[PDB]
């Protein structure tokens, strides 16, 4: 993955990451317009997808040549929530040094949206577009093993999201699975207004509880050996958390930084990439989800965060 | 919940909470068993059920006279998963309090195993019986909105398990929708060996983190007003922590506690009990998964702990 990161790095010139968490909002709009201009998106999902994809999970009904009939509520849903994600990628795809899907986004309609995100890992790795399941995944070593096997087996995720309030040990059992190796992003500083309270203002000989699981993690991450196997456990730090970004990087100057909170909650880019900086820029994952998403033109926001962050390492070189 | 639980309680005379985490071995030795038995136990789950429960997915299938052929290899996998689901329940629901199910378990073979936790899960609100998710859920709060919506609407669970590493203004997005009310337990202290190093070596003046995560939690149970509308945020607390459990149920009187790491991971049932007792039992969940579901009898299993528990009880009586 690290090479992987490098050489997407190099062919997009960005560190832009698109979060991609659909909401039953975007998907009924997406049909809506998709009804109403003839299904225009869903055209170019088909020639666009190049060597073109064929979707494994309801393949077949994605492909066809006319959508399902609307007394199929059910596979009408599928149809057009598998091809409003397509649609944002292949919108998005040429800025993009990755895209993280949010786990939580494709649980609330069951097996459905399971099969969905199947689809979309499955495209993304058609596409050989770095992937991020953003599942903040956390438990005992056995239980853990279980979410590896969804994660890194069948999604094929080039890594994920874990929590660990429990202890890092668990780093074992997500990262390797003693032959095969995989890459974690640990929360360190959360977006939300309140994630002061057990993250800044619990201690340890006068170090931060955010620092001392930063450094518990990276003591881990050296146990394991990860980084001789081109794999690593990177960080969340808010794009908010404009201190905690800085002392972060100051701490650990080759570590690996995933920073969403820019755009719907209106974290300053600028001062988080300028604080968070390395000249390795794959380094400060810079996530934008709603903000592209939710837009009128996804193309033409995700145009304009890949020129802001493009001018800001200028600044930065 | 708090009455659920309660009337659960007076009816089997226990706070066994039977943990139902399938793994592969277990699956595949249970069709296996079956097919050399003549579909025994599968017979029992058609005829035991009641009135009787018709599966929502794949019901006719897993209903049907003969099980799928071995060349539909999924489908049989499907069969089985259920059935030795159903088969878990059927043998062990006079014994238990509550189920739990990890929901990493139903993950590694994608949307197949959702559809089979769906199954357990209707089953389950089918009999009555309490039930708990655990997936140590966690991110910001219009995210977790979503999580909920799995949980609690989809699955319609009585609980889950979430952790509060971020914060806890995410329970506002857990356990409310303003006008429905839903029950959580947050992680307090976990099993595993290196448990302690933040949960016990983090602190904020004087007081350990597992102590500053219980205060905060119940600040913001409060604020949410649950317990006047008949829920709760409650505590994971392992049952090989002793020391915190004591401590836990001294400074919250009321709380709720879930009880993992008895059994498989060798936690002291007895010294567990004695120092998280309430005279209101149902306030100590002793969850048991793999010593029942590995057992060579389930329900002789549940029967032995059933007992203990029972005499534990009148010993603290
Ligand atoms: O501290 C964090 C950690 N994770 N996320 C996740 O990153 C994404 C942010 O999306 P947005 O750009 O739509 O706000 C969502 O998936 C959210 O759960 C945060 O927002 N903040
Ligand atoms: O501190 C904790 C928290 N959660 N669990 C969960 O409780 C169950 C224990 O199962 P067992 O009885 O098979 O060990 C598993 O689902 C595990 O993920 C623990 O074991 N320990």
């Amino acid at each position: 993955l690290k090479i992987k990161l490098q050489k997407r790095r190099d062919e997009v010139n960005t560190c832009l990451c698109i979060g991609l968490d659909p909401d039953e909002a975007d998907i009924k709009s997406f049909m809506q317009s998709e009804k109403q201009n003839g299904y225009q998106s869903v055209k170019k999902n088909l020639s666009n997808s190049g060597e073109l994809f064929a979707p494994q999970m309801g393949g077949q009904m994605l492909l066809a040549e006319t959508p399902p009939k609307e007394a199929q509520e059910k596979d009408e849903f599928f149809y057009f929530f598998n091809h409003f994600c397509f649609y944002i990628i292949n919108e998005t795809k040429e800025y993009a040094l990755a895209y993280k899907m949010n786990f939580a986004f494709y649980l609330p309609y069951g097996s459905l949206g399971v099969d969905v995100l199947k689809n979309v890992f499955d495209y993304l790795h058609h596409l050989n577009v770095p992937t991020i399941l953003d599942i903040k995944m956390n438990d005992i070593g056995n239980t853990v093993k279980h979410y590896r096997k969804f994660i890194f087996d069948y999604l094929r995720s080039d890594s994920c999201t874990a929590n660990i309030y429990m202890g890092t040990q668990m780093l074992r059992d997500i990262c390797l699975d003693c032959k095969r190796y995989y890459s974690t992003f640990v929360l360190v500083k959360t977006t939300n207004a309140d994630s002061h309270i057990f993250q800044n203002r619990l201690s340890l000989d006068g170090k931060e509880a955010y620092v001392v699981i930063a450094e518990e993690a990276q003591k881990m991450a050296k146990q394991l050996h990860l980084e001789e196997n081109g794999e690593f456990v990177g960080f969340v730090v808010g794009a908010n958390c404009y201190d905690e970004i800085k002392k972060i990087r100051e701490l650990f100057p080759d570590c690996y930084i995933l920073a969403p909170g820019v755009g719907a909650q209106k974290g300053d880019l600028r001062k988080m990439l300028c604080n968070g900086y390395s000249k390795n820029y794959e380094k400060v994952l810079i996530n934008v989800g709603r903000a592209i998403t939710k837009s009128g033109s996804p193309q033409q926001a995700a145009r304009e965060y890949h020129q802001q962050i493009k001018e800001v390492l200028a600044e930065l070189q």
